[PDB]
């Protein structure tokens, strides 16, 4: 369980983004259908009325948050792994627009899921923007908390992988456009009962063998990071 209070540029606070940049649903709860428009932009999914300006080469920050803003951020029982992907705003999420700019699993030196470091990170996580077309874009942050992922939703569906879920609408207004934006994947599609990394079971199996879900990071990904830019506490 767990939310995004906004989004930092170049480790500078853009401010509670919530139902204002960030298409927030109504609470923290997950999404599990994996075939459920849900899985786009989460429950209520609509255009919100601010759009956060970037440039290319800038780092963009998620912070997400439990109940409060800087508090447990989510239960340390949602080992699993972190993703952002990047879609054009005019597809607004639908068909194949979704390409991949992050991804972190497991760190085999820590010992730690990317769940775990985004706790110590006080919920922040980064991506540089790239070289894509100026415009407006969607920013899908993605959670996958594995701890009932032994089962999948379809077949049981109190159980299975839980999806915490963010879109946070961006405008890039600087950009050479040298790495225009490839095809993407769509979702609710891209993940199936048999994608990796939606069955698994994190008790049993160990951690350095997770793969996480498909598509691979585009060769235009220009770097991200699970790390703390910015101190909410001093505001
Ligand atoms: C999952 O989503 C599909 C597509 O919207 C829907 O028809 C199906 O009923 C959902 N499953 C459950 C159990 O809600
Ligand atoms: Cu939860």
């Amino acid at each position: 369980h767990t939310l995004v209070w906004g989004v930092w540029v170049n480790g500078v606070d853009q401010g509670d983004g919530r139902n204002i940049y960030i298409r927030s649903p109504p609470n923290n709860n997950p999404v599990k259908n994996l075939t459920s428009p849900d899985m786009t932009c989460n429950v209520d999914n609509r255009v919100v009325p601010k759009s956060v300006p970037v440039n290319a080469g800038d780092t963009l920050t998620f912070e997400w948050y439990h109940n409060t803003r800087d508090d447990d951020i989510i239960a340390s029982s949602h080992h699993g792994p972190i993703a952002v992907y990047i879609a054009p705003a005019a597809s607004n999420g639908q068909g194949n627009v979704w390409v991949k700019l992050f991804e972190d699993a497991y760190n085999v030196t820590n010992s730690t899921w990317a769940v775990d470091r985004l706790i110590t990170a006080h919920g922040q996580h980064s991506v540089v923007v790239p070289h894509v077309a100026p415009g407006d874009y969607l920013f899908r942050a993605e959670i996958i908390a594995l701890h009932e992922a032994d089962s999948l939703y379809s077949q049981n569906p109190i159980r299975g992988a839980q999806f915490y879920i963010s879109c946070a609408q961006i405008t890039i207004n600087s950009s050479d456009d040298s790495t225009p934006l490839p095809a993407g994947v769509p979702f609710p599609g891209a993940y199936t009962d048999s994608t990796p990394g939606i069955q698994f079971n994190i008790y049993t199996t160990p951690a350095t063998s997770y793969v996480a879900p498909p598509p691979s990071v585009w060769s235009g990904a220009l770097g991200g990071s699970i790390a703390q830019v910015g101190d909410a506490s001093l505001e």
